[PDB]
């Protein structure tokens, strides 16, 4: 299960963020207006050969200025660490 590098963020990861932060906000009651996902890593937990699907994403996205949350979402959200740094690696943690 180890963790992919660090990559840029693209629109996909940037959709991923925006259909996940209704989650994010019933667990948190709190609303976000925008999360720029910063970067993002990837963990296979099974196989899918070319890319469908069965995948853990590790968004990195920006909530405010100097404010900073670290997404875990299989979309559901499994998790969630608030109040990063930008300079924070993202790192994987349990749900």
């Amino acid at each position: 299960r180890g963790l992919s590098e660090a990559k840029p963020a693209t629109p996909e990861i940037q959709e991923i963020v925006d259909k996940v932060k209704p989650q994010l906000e019933e667990k948190t009651n709190e609303t976000y207006g925008k999360l720029e996902a910063v970067q993002y890593k990837t963990q296979v937990l099974d196989t899918y050969r070319y890319i469908l699907a069965s995948t853990n994403y590790y968004i990195k996205v920006r909530a405010g200025d100097n404010k900073y949350m670290h997404l875990k979402v299989f979309r559901v959200l499994t998790g969630y660490q608030v109040d990063k740094n930008k300079d924070d690696e993202l790192t994987g943690f349990e749900n």
